[PDB]
């Protein structure tokens, strides 16, 4: 690798480390800001876009519910998902904003991206063009080069986390499986048409899960539609662990010899996990025409820029029943989230 490459991730992993080591914690509260809008909801959290009520600044706000987060056996990784995000410093990374805990909920305020989820875009559009797909996928493959010197895996790339900001470029969100690992891990996580084979075959898992990930998304930011769909998750874990993949005609060849060493169900012979690490990515034809320096500096122009009229607009989002946030008047889960 260029030296150039070199001292640049090794200032990086200065940079983290040191901020790993020392993590912030409590940087504001509750009654410092308005809530505007519900973005989104699960098991055990939301997404808010809220107001912060001196500067006037919006900020998407995710809360756990402490209690929901034990009983769904969520606690290292709602601790990790923390941990991490403010360490990390990326131009592709949503950036953590604050933190803080009460006596039911956890925070992040994170910066909102007001040109929702790249899922949204790609559904309404049906498929990218090769170099839409390519801009974005440039981004994905520096943003894990970063995330991997780290020791860090993402362990969530789909469309639904992929933000695409003011100027048309993604912006990862949701560190709710990202987990900091020199090795292998084993917990069983990932939406079922993004998982890699080791997953599903309960195997120790490394960073390449996170390069067949990429080639999942690929797949279908190019196609439409992912390279494993079936109705039932029985059936897509089947389709991936087959090592078959059919690819529509209109894929370029040099798109298929990238997917087939993306989607590659033999982990010691997938792209991005040779000794090449990846750098068999970045020369690959299908790459041939971007500028990464370009990229990360983000000076090439974007496929689209999302429409939106403001940075309080929440036309790019879904619409969600409001419920409160509620606040118990005694502590919940203290011991397990001493370190939030
Ligand atoms: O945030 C984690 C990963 N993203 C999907 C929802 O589950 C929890
Ligand atoms: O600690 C083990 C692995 N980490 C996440 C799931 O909880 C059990």
């Amino acid at each position: 690798e260029q030296e150039s490459v070199k001292e640049f991730l090794a200032k990086a992993k200065e940079e983290f480390l040191k901020k790993w080591e020392s993590p912030s914690q409590n940087t504001a509260q509750l009654d410092h800001f308005d809530r505007i809008k519900t973005l989104g909801t699960g098991s055990f959290g939301r997404v808010m876009l809220v107001k912060h009520k001196e500067t006037g600044n919006h900020y998407a706000m995710k809360i756990l519910d402490k209690q929901k987060v034990v009983k769904l056996k969520q606690i290292e990784h709602t601790l990790n998902e923390k941990r991490i995000l403010q360490a990390v410093n990326f131009p592709f990374l949503v950036k953590l904003e604050f933190s803080f805990k009460d006596n039911s909920n956890l925070y992040m305020v994170m910066e909102y991206v007001p040109g929702g989820e790249m899922f949204s875009h790609l559904r309404r559009i049906g498929r990218f063009s090769e170099p839409h797909a390519r801009f974005y996928a440039a981004q994905i493959v520096l943003t894990f080069e970063y995330l991997h010197s780290l020791d860090l895996i993402y362990r969530d790339l789909k469309p639904e986390n992929l933000l695409i900001d003011q100027q048309g470029y993604i912006q990862v969100t949701d560190f709710g499986f990202a987990k900091r690992v020199k090795g292998r891990t084993w917990t069983l996580c990932g939406t079922p048409e993004y998982l890699a084979p080791e997953i599903i075959l309960s195997k120790g898992y490394n960073k390449a899960v996170d390069w067949w990930a990429l080639g999942v998304l690929i797949y279908e930011m190019a196609a439409g539609y992912p390279p494993f769909f079936a109705d039932q998750p029985i059936q897509i874990y089947e389709k991936i662990v087959s090592g078959k993949v059919r690819f529509p005609s209109h894929f370029s060849s040099d798109l298929k010899d990238l997917l087939r060493n993306l989607l590659q169900v033999d982990l010691t012979k997938r792209f991005g996990n040779l000794k090449n690490g990846v750098n068999d990515i970045k020369n690959h034809k299908w790459f041939a025409t971007t500028d990464w320096i370009a990229i990360y500096q983000r000076k090439v122009e974007a496929p689209f820029i999302p429409k939106f009229k403001g940075p309080g607009d929440t036309s790019n989002f879904d619409d969600y029943e409001e419920e409160e946030i509620r606040v118990s008047i005694n502590e919940k889960c203290g011991k397990e989230f001493t370190e939030f």
